[PDB]
RNA sequence: UUAGGUC
């Protein structure tokens, strides 16, 4: 995650929500089956506090909302060998966790 | 294994 970049659209709105993952499914290998419909500018697979391996969902930022458009249209999504669900990420001040 | 990596 994290690109040196200024973006005039919204970090959240050029950001995927993939929930649903492999518990294979990290930070490389989520970006790789997704930066195939464009480019992540940020991608970030959540891993567990202990384990450190994975927490079954991550994130995936493109470089326009065209290209999770194009993300969108491939559904259902493919990444590591898991069918994801991609949905437009929200405001984490709107779920408030 | 589905909301936040967010410092």
């Amino acid at each position: 995650a994290s690109k040196s970049e200024s973006p005039k659209e919204p970090e959240q709105l050029r950001k995927l929500f993939i929930g649903g993952l492999s518990f294979e499914t990290t930070d490389e290998s989520l970006r790789s089956h997704f930066e195939q419909w464009g480019t992540l500018t940020d991608c970030v697979v959540m891993r567990d506090p202990n384990t450190k391996r994975s927490r079954g969902f991550g994130f995936v930022t493109y470089a326009t909302v065209e290209e999770v458009d194009a993300a969108m249209n491939a559904r259902p999504h493919k990444v590591d060998g898991r069918v994801v669900e991609p949905k437009r990420a929200v405001s984490r001040e709107d779920s408030q966790r």
